[PDB]
């Protein structure tokens, strides 16, 4: 595959503001600083570590290309 | 098997609008752009990346065949 | 084992209407069209694909035998 | 190990009414008919299949011994 | 490692009353009777079996040492 | 990789107060005492054991460096 890495890499490279919705409906915002297979580092005031198992959808704030 | 891939492939191929309900009850809509074993790319204004672990049911907006 | 397959197979074979409760408390209804180890295809108007990780309990609408 | 099997086996053998609380706070009741590593069959009017990943706690309605 | 076993073992040995918060926000209380890698047996009136996948945090009711 | 360990190690070393949001929206606070791949020990009055599967995001109360 796989689809995650190029999607997230594009967001990180272009420094696209994103909305990350968590499995509880709470929305987080910022720019994807780095990621691996378990977490995303989400930046603005501080870097916060978001567990992928808690994420429902990642929504870019503007159209982003990759594949 | 397996049932997922042909179901999602049919939706993607026929460009069938779908409703994706997440484990928190929130409903997402659009067309399935691509998928793998971990995420679905869901399109309309922007492509958003939906984690399969956060999805409860995928509901096509009209009858779709595959198997 | 295992208990899942004969329980779900019986429901599918006898075309027993079932209630599927999801981990968020939302109830889905219909007849089990097919399943594997990851999803259930639940039919009535359209087939919808239900992720087993999102299901809490499967409730037949009438007594069903298998084992 | 392991602790699950003797606890659930005792409940099943003694036909002890149990309360099964699901991860969403909904309470189910009945007697444990059978189980494996993925589901519990919970009986009263009909047998319902409860996914262990959706269960939070199993509460016997009276003191039960095993180990 | 690992951190779980000595933390839970200390609680069990010292028979420290604990609060177990579940992933849905519901609080359970009692003393940890036994545990393994999948469940905790939580005692007071009856022993109840708590699935670790449903637990969010284990809060001792008083300071407990181990490591 | 991997990103978790250096992020959490920095927080633990610098004894940075953190907010840990759980998958249910409840916020926990304190200082990260120790962690492994399954839990975080979160300190203030008592040490509490937080299951990583129940955590959504870890938010430092001030900017923290590592990588």
């Amino acid at each position: 595959q796989s689809l995650q890495d190029p999607f997230l890499n594009a967001l990180r490279r272009e420094r696209v503001p994103v909305s990350i919705y968590l499995v509880n409906g709470i929305k987080l915002q910022g720019q994807i600083e780095s990621f691996d297979q378990f977490v995303i580092l989400l930046k603005n005031t501080v870097s916060q570590m978001v567990y992928k198992h808690a994420i429902s959808t990642v929504v870019p704030s503007r159209p982003v290309s990759h594949h």
